[PDB]
């Protein structure tokens, strides 16, 4: 997978692409009206998919009786509708954002984080041979954002019409680098125009991240050393150790 220092760097590239800092906002909650309920905490779990559920449901496990408890039953609804409704959980963006720095809610969303994302991308990078530590991190902030569904927006849908468009992974013995560019491109087109109509206005937003991602490959940086710097007109410039 990525080593301590490269999944840090990893994951305070997809803290500017989500949040605009290069602090992980575990207590960031948003509607952004793109079918997904709310969008909250670190890898933006959202209450139409099940997975702000689950974090709600580790959480509850480790501190019976909390703050969010009561929002269970209609976290489990939502998720069962992949609905986008937000009208019955009021005091929730609030109780979620109090328990910012709270150790065990911390630990609840890198526990459902690792869970969902980072051994999904980490596999599926292993299936596709990727080696270079750049690439590990495209496809880590690339199921945070698309997920790791069956839909034609999907982590492993971008993965299998990047391997169409350039005859095969770099298991097959595809060069990574050149892989890695086509998959940036796929990645593009699909943020320009998703499948998944809800999504076109936020996502079409967020297509900045590829270029920042590109940059890096551009400076010839795979192994994501540091210092990095991010000079993007959209996300603002930072520096990441």
């Amino acid at each position: 997978g990525l080593n301590k220092d490269q999944k840090r760097r990893a994951e305070q590239l997809t803290s500017i692409f989500e949040n605009g800092t290069t602090e992980i906002q575990y207590g960031y909650v948003e509607r952004l009206d793109d079918g997904r309920g709310y969008t909250c905490g670190r890898a933006g779990f959202t209450t139409a998919t099940g997975d702000a559920l689950e974090v709600v449901e580790v959480y509850t496990k480790a501190v019976p009786n909390n703050k969010l408890k009561k929002y269970l039953p209609e976290l489990r609804r939502l998720a069962k509708e992949e609905s986008d409704d937000t009208s019955n959980l009021k005091g929730f963006a609030s109780a979620w954002k109090s328990l910012a720095n709270d150790k065990e809610f911390r630990a609840a969303q890198d526990k459902v984080n690792d869970h969902l994302y980072y051994q999904p991308a980490m596999k599926r990078s292993d299936n596709a041979g990727l080696k270079t530590a750049l690439a590990r991190a495209v496809m880590y902030d690339t199921v945070i954002q698309h997920g790791d569904g069956d839909d034609p927006d999907s982590f492993y849908a971008l993965i299998k019409r990047t391997n169409k468009k350039a005859g095969g992974s770099p298991k097959d013995g595809i060069d990574e680098k050149k892989w890695l560019n086509k998959f940036l491109d796929v990645r593009y087109d699909d943020l320009m125009n998703p499948a998944n109509h809800d999504t076109r206005d936020e996502w079409r937003e967020s297509v900045a991240r590829v270029d920042v991602l590109r940059s890096i490959a551009k400076e010839n940086n795979y192994n994501l050393n540091g210092p990095i710097h991010v000079r993007s007109n959209e996300y603002g410039n930072f520096v990441i150790k």
